[PDB]
């Protein structure tokens, strides 16, 4: 039983969203540029939409698109959008933050822990960046985070996440079920189960996931 | 002289406006699908940098892309977005509902009128759906909805809006100094004085106006 996660743009597509299939969904809005934190309406609206259909909801917390090295004032908004997120009920944050040589930031990450006030939290593609040696330490950090999965795609460039099968396992034999693995990007209808059995994935995320 | 609006996608590009030039931002996010309503973080640090940069923000309220056409969630997404806008200190909304023969959608306006606490109010460029023939009336209509703006490009196929200038000449004239026009798409650096004096238009709207 692979758990399936729904990628929308607003709740424009969400009306033909069911529990059966669908548990969860991850909201935000410029999915042209990756996905942005969506506005307070949508949230609301989202959140209260969905939890009545019976289904979670993973709000983006991500000020702009392009880089995830983030400046003060970039830092100052992803707090504030915590706190609305949060306040409106959501079930998870999703965000990533690293520093110009392409790791975690670390600190970044703890000033806006407090904010979260302990919702559940999930790193995104951001991780994809991370350099290939310093995936498996990324991993360790996040768990030391308190960060509940990670988004990937098993690589960086955009290539087929079919071929990533081996990177993706290593890093879920890794994790050792100390913090869930997702696969994203190019993970469709026709390919999650496949993905997930060969590389021990249990969770699919995805626009066209069902 | 000519004032002018820089239309923004969040605050990525905001550190280099300058009152001296730019008097006004549109503030939005997904500019790929039109401009949607930004995130509650991006509207309180957007309007309080440009506040102390001194500088006006309008801002978007539009629950996702696509159509003018709201259903009764998408409503109450934008009466929600709209009480948030105004207690972040924002000085203008920007909106526009159309009903399903592409007239104004009275109705829907005046039932978010009440939330907009008489902030001032410009309808976008829904207006160039709306027939050609019902155009000067739709303006008596906002009129007496009391908004203060429209943004308009003066058709609605996308055509080069140099070749408009006889109809938003039209539009300015019959307006009569009741609400102001705003000339928007493919309006830049290069065009928007010599569209403004040949329209009588006093405002510019865009992402290359300066």
């Amino acid at each position: 039983m692979i758990l399936r996660e729904f990628c929308a743009e607003n709740l424009t597509d969400l009306t033909r969203l069911d529990k059966a299939i669908i548990s969860r969904v991850e909201l935000c809005d410029n999915l042209a540029v990756g996905g942005t934190t969506p506005s307070y309406g949508v949230i609301k609206e989202a959140n209260q939409y969905l939890h009545e259909k019976g289904i979670s909801v993973a709000v983006m917390i991500r000020p702009r698109g392009g880089n995830f090295v983030y400046n003060d004032l970039e830092l100052r908004i992803m707090e504030e959008d915590i706190l609305r997120a949060v306040e409106l009920e959501s079930d998870a944050l999703v965000l990533g933050i690293l520093t110009s040589n392409n790791h975690i930031d670390t600190e970044a990450i703890e000033q806006l822990l407090p904010a979260t006030q302990g919702l559940p939290l999930v790193f995104h593609m951001a991780f994809d960046v991370i350099p290939k040696s310093d995936q498996k330490k990324s991993i360790d950090q996040l768990v030391a985070l308190g960060f509940t999965r990670i988004l990937l795609h098993g690589s960086s460039n955009g290539e087929p996440i079919i071929e990533n099968i081996k990177h993706i396992k290593a890093l879920v034999e890794y994790a050792n079920n100390r913090i869930e693995i997702m696969v994203g990007g190019g993970v469709t209808a026709e390919n999650y189960q496949y993905i997930c059995q060969e590389t021990g994935v249990k969770q699919a995320h995805g626009t066209r996931i069902t």
